[PDB]
């Protein structure tokens, strides 16, 4: 069992930065025979094996058809935006509402994540992110790639709300 987890969001918020964070700490190589190199990479997270996947919409991937598919096989979403950018933020709800859409369903494994917190011209107050968080019923962590402050939070966090909703679809 991967855990799927799926960093979506506007561009340049910092997807690729936190994703990037993230395997460098958290890379393994794997003993397996069955393969015609004997070992591979995977990522480990809380004790999970996780497969990382990045969706943009904007920029090359204005001409993509693939963005419900990578909403239709992630079992858990980071969305994230940036403390410096009003409409990164904006745009977190278009972003959430497409993944329930895809996923026909509510109670979609999901954190909120106000990344860039390292920069002082802030426009996105932490409790304007905390009262949308409250509302979806998710967590809400701001981070930094370049302090790496709450990045490996981030998707602990984002990998225990996967563990809970398979723990109760297994119930
Ligand atoms: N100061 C600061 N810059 C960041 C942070 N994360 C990303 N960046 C910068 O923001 C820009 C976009 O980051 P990128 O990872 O390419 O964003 P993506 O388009 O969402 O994948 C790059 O110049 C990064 O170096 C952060 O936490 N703090």
């Amino acid at each position: 069992t991967e855990y799927k987890l799926v960093v979506v969001g506007a561009g340049g918020v910092g997807k690729s930065a936190l994703t990037i964070q993230l395997i460098q700490n958290h890379f393994v190589d794997e003993y397996d025979p069955t393969i015609e190199d004997s070992y591979r990479k995977q990522v480990v997270i809380d004790g999970e094996t996780c497969l990382l996947d990045i969706l943009d919409t904007e920029g090359q991937e204005e001409y993509s058809a693939m963005r419900d598919q990578y909403m239709r096989t992630g079992e858990g979403f980071l969305c994230v935006f940036a403390i410096n950018n009003t409409k990164s933020f904006e745009d977190i709800h278009h972003y959430r509402e497409q993944i329930k859409r895809v996923k026909d369903s509510e109670d979609v494994p999901m954190v909120l994540v106000g990344n860039k917190c390292d920069l002082p011209s802030r426009t996105v107050d932490t409790k304007q992110a905390q009262d949308l968080a409250r509302s979806y019923g998710i967590p809400f962590i701001e981070t930094s790639a370049k302090t790496r402050q709450g990045v490996d939070d981030a998707f602990y966090t984002l990998v225990r709300e996967i563990r809970k909703h398979k723990e109760k679809m297994s119930k």
